[PDB]
């Protein structure tokens, strides 16, 4: 039933919500480290041990 | 009985009957879909599955 008219306007929101994943995730940072930009390890020194 | 001057008006009638239902079925829609003028399945996604 929906017309292509509908899917239109269904498909801007949708691109509109993968640009803002895209965004919230892109930049994003706790002291200038982007933290889903990339994958990487962040090591956690917890002990005085190495 | 009937003579066919009575026949020709009866044909006017019931060609203007037939226009009328191809009409009716021709141009009738719901959001832009054309519901009688031809045949498919339209398919409903009532349920979250696939």
């Amino acid at each position: 039933t929906n017309s292509q008219s509908d899917l239109d306007s269904i498909q801007a929101e949708i691109t509109q919500r993968l640009n803002e994943i895209d965004r919230v995730s892109g930049q994003t940072q706790f002291n200038g480290v982007k933290v889903l930009a990339q994958d990487n390890t962040l090591t956690i020194q917890v002990g005085a041990n190495d």
